[PDB]
């Protein structure tokens, strides 16, 4: 599958694709405004990850850190990064379907939109200005709006019991962009498209 990743942002971004214990295609890439990555994704792939990582400084060996979203120091990520970090989430061809969300459980850095490039299904987006709205608890000082869980390491907020309900901060996500995920048993915004799709990644698609 084809996803081309896009930075409409006015500043640069460090894009990552990994599916946890890989990198997808070559994992990172700087993105300056306007500019468009385009990635091969093996088929089948499950639990796959894009995001974007904001304020990176890296060597020539390709060795450096991020302020939000850095993957252990590379510009080529195999391993998912740190929050906070707008999740755009896939798999691919599960029994026919693929299955995409967006996902603030990780917290927020950059608005995106992530729609299939063909038929069949609607996109998701969260673009509202979560970073300017963000309760004072939650802001991260690198950037960005941290979840609950990465910020108090509850039971409750992690849903380490498989039993959680909403809260004050999950809501907060909830109300500026319903069609993401705000904690671990959020009802489902997941899209169905058909097997084998393909997708654009937008970054500040606003």
């Amino acid at each position: 599958a084809t996803f081309e990743i896009v930075n409409r942002c006015s500043y640069t971004v460090w894009a990552a694709a990994s599916k946890g214990d890989a990198a997808l295609d070559a994992g990172g890439r700087q993105l300056n405004s306007g500019e468009s990555w385009t990635i091969n994704v093996e088929p089948g792939t499950n639990g796959g990850k894009i995001w974007a990582r904001t304020d990176c400084y890296f060597d020539d060996s390709g060795s450096g850190i991020c302020k939000t979203g850095d993957c252990g120091g590379l510009l080529r990520c195999k391993r998912f990064g740190r929050p906070p970090t707008t999740l755009a989430e896939f798999s691919l061809n599960q029994y026919g379907k693929d299955y995409i969300d967006i996902s603030n459980i990780k917290g927020f850095n950059v608005p995106m939109d992530f729609s299939p490039t063909t038929r069949g299904c609607r996109g998701v987006r969260c673009a509202a200005d979560i970073v300017g709205q963000c309760p004072a608890k939650l802001k991260a000082p690198g950037g960005g709006c941290n979840d609950a869980c990465t910020v108090f390491q509850t039971s409750e907020y992690c849903c380490t019991t498989g039993k959680c309900g909403p809260t004050e901060y999950s809501r907060f996500f909830k109300r500026l962009c319903p069609d993401a995920f705000s904690y671990v048993l959020d009802k489902p915004t997941t899209v169905t498209c058909p097997g084998s799709s393909n997708y654009r990644v937008t970054f500040c698609p606003t």
